[PDB]
């Protein structure tokens, strides 16, 4: 849990002073995330750096979020902990290096992304929030593009920032008369990423996207992109508006989109490769 790095399932003693610093990357959004190498394999890895005199909230949003990612090493959709280091002034923890979060492969692209690679990220995304649901009792209660990890090797996680539970909320969790919150959330982020275009980017204010979610009729996928019945029918049910008839999880992960994406084999990673390459 501390001193030890473990990746591969190869074990190695280590001391902050093993790690050269390539220099700071953006995967959250506050903190201090680095890009480091460990020296005695050449593995490169993301390190966290909680200072000691930090801010207190921030430090316990931390620490809450990695409580989550130690107990979650089972499951293959969540970021994983290498390890930590405590000094006298800092904690440093060893993180999952991943390449990019959904929203900057968003910018990148500029347009559309496609539906076998969001069927993918369905599978992952709804495999890891059941499993936090299920397994930790936990609520992940921010569901969002920039929360979706994609790297060179084609795997898709859940990123640990909030992980331990605006536009993105569902009308239940903005006006209640539920894990299912998250399933709006999801629906959302599905409909952004296939189109290129967030929903409610013509609202000016929170209030306003909040005005438009409780008036106006869910976002739906367009019936011109040539998405498939299923995509277009997943999505349907993530955006019920009356969340007590929007699916949970357990029922999401029956819906035929889920079947599919389970199935199919789709090369990720090679999408990536080109899209990380073609782009700056």
């Amino acid at each position: 849990q501390t001193g030890y790095l473990t990746i591969g399932g190869q074990r190695y003693q280590a001391e902050i002073n093993d790690l050269e610093n390539l220099g700071e990357m953006g995967s959250g959004t506050c903190g201090q995330v680095w890009k480091m190498r460990f020296r005695k394999t050449g593995h490169v890895i993301a390190v966290k750096q909680m200072r000691r005199s930090g801010n207190k909230e921030e430090n316990k949003r931390i620490l809450m979020d990695l409580d989550v990612v130690l107990k979650s090493h089972d499951c293959p959709y969540i970021v994983q902990c290498f390890g930590t280091f405590i000094t006298n002034t800092d904690v440093f923890i060893a993180m999952e290096l991943m390449g990019t979060c959904a929203e900057k492969l968003k910018k990148r692209m500029q347009g559309p992304i496609p539906e076998r690679i969001l069927g993918k990220m369905t599978v992952a995304i709804v495999k890891a929030l059941y499993y936090l649901k299920e397994k930790h009792g936990v609520i992940h209660r921010d569901v969002k593009p920039s929360n979706i990890l994609l790297d060179e090797r084609g795997q898709i996680k859940l990123c640990d920032f909030g992980i331990s539970g605006a536009a993105y909320m569902a009308p239940e969790r903005i006006d209640p008369p539920d894990i299912r919150a998250d399933v709006w959330s999801l629906g959302i982020s599905l409909v952004e990423l296939a189109t290129g275009q967030f929903p409610y980017k013509n609202c000016k204010t929170d209030f306003e996207v909040l005005t438009k979610v409780l008036q106006e009729e869910p976002p739906l996928l367009p019936g011109h992109m040539g998405f498939s019945g299923d995509f277009q029918s997943f999505v349907k049910d993530c955006l019920t508006k009356d969340h007590r008839k929007r699916p949970k999880y357990n029922k999401l992960l029956e819906h035929s989109f889920i079947k599919r994406y389970e199935t199919l084999e789709v090369d990720v990673a090679s999408w990536f490769k080109d899209v990380m390459a073609k782009t700056e």
